[PDB]
């Protein structure tokens, strides 16, 4: 019938391509060169999903996420190349996530193989840690902080709003909350959040009742550390109706 | 430097490679079947580790794991033939998992993009539990009995052995044994130790003391769960050390 769900398939499709081009030599060949661009041109004809496959053979011929000989000249620069692939992606779909090229090349490279001190287990472990420890989508403060009224009317507990509080401190600066103890602990949460929505099947934005329109309490939590299922177009537009009902509340009491 | 650790990257190669051959059409044309085929055949470069590429080029070009245009004949061909390039692997690392055909179609057409009802959410939670829950490896009944005792002499309580105690009544047989309720059990207790092994450098055989070549106690919890990090010839390897130690207790007592 149709393609495979995206969301399923994703990001394992991720996680190994940019694998593959951390596994890239220093100094390819012309071989080398030849060998991996096929390879990523292929690509573009598999992914179980025919609208990424044009976008993605669009990403691939237009501005810096073009394939070309100079991205094939070494690992740092097929590397950069696929990150920035990435990034095209997300953009495509209005996400955002907040990882540099830094962060990217700190995680992968605790996956390179050090046969050293066979990998040792107390390496690995870290490796593990960096594969399993998901980075959940991020959305900025001054969207966020029009929620925060319907999640207090809506009765979500104070507990829930301490990390946008820590947020507002620090005036919503993801560098800087990046670098926080409890970013670690945010990403958890949501990851934990994100999964128990998509196991259950609970919608992000309420489809019946007097908050249609609106996110879901779920969902809410989810915003209220910065994180969401929306993308920057749906936010919006969950503002607009947050505040559709706020307005028109006003008016009539 | 080297390659990436395949334990890191491995996962994320199969799920997203699976995905791409159930997306494959079901009468593909003759581009169709170059397009994947090339694709194949380049994934054979960039494995981000020597020794797999080179293993995964000689399983496509001999036996039932060539990849050939009757492979690429349809959708049952391709998927069926990735199925068992994947055996391949396993065998190659001796390690089982005891997943037929049959259930590795039942898992990734459950992924499959059904716009019926974009996908519904109570479909895509069904799909999403499909991708999460974790196959763990299978040791045959025969194999385990040999760490019973000295699990039983190294403190572990019995909760430990209730599954082993069910396994037994089946006489050790996987295809009834996924037929329990409690195989879902099985699978997350299993999954939960191996990554929390992963996670903390717990090694599965034993370094120093007088246990020293029998698994640790968390490796011997998994073992009661019919489940191991151990290959087979790791696993006949601690069965060896295990009765040498036997042995030698009681002739000196
Ligand atoms: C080549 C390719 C093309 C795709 N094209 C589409 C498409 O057009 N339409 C569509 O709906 N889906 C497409 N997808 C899937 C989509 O990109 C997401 O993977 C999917 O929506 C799942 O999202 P998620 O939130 O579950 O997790 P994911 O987005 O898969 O994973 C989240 C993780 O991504 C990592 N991450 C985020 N940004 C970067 C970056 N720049 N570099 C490295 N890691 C980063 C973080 O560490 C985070 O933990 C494509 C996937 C691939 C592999
Ligand atoms: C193309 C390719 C070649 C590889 N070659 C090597 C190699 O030569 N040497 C090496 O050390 N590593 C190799 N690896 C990696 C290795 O196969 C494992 O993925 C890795 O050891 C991680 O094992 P794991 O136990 O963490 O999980 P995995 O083995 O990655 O995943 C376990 C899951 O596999 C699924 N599964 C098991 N059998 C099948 C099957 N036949 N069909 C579909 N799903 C199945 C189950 O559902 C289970 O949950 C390769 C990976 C790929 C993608």
């Amino acid at each position: 019938h149709n393609g495979l769900i995206t969301k399923i398939w994703g990001t394992a499709g991720w996680t190994f391509n940019h694998a593959v081009t951390f596994g890239y030599p220093l100094n390819p060949t012309s071989d080398d060169k030849r060998r991996y661009k096929n390879y990523f041109i292929s690509l573009g004809d598999v992914l179980p999903c025919r609208l990424c496959r044009e976008s993605y053979k669009k990403f691939i011929t237009t501005g810096k996420t073009a394939l070309t000989n100079e991205v094939l000249r070494n690992r740092h620069t097929l590397t950069k190349w696929f990150y920035d692939v990435h990034n095209a992606v997300n953009n495509k779909l209005e996400v955002d996530y907040g990882l540099s090229y830094e962060d990217v090349v700190n995680k992968y490279e605790s996956f390179r193989a050090k046969c050293g001190k066979v990998t040792p287990l107390d390496h690995k472990a870290f490796s593990f840690k960096k594969l399993y420890y998901m980075d959940a989508p991020i959305v900025s403060l001054d969207k966020v902080e029009n929620f925060v009224r319907i999640a207090r009317m809506r009765g979500i507990s104070d507990k829930y709003f301490a990390f946008l509080e820590l947020a507002t401190v620090l005036n919503g600066d993801f560098n800087e909350l990046k670098k926080q103890s409890s970013w670690e602990y945010r990403n958890k949460y949501a990851q934990k959040k994100i999964r128990h929505m998509r196991e259950n099947a609970i919608p992000s934005i309420e489809e019946q009742g007097y908050w249609k329109g609106t996110p879901t309490i779920d969902e809410l939590k989810l915003l209220l550390f910065l994180a969401s299922n929306l993308n920057r177009t749906e936010v919006n537009d969950a503002i607009n109706n947050v505040e559709r009902l706020e307005s028109t509340h006003y008016i009539e009491n």
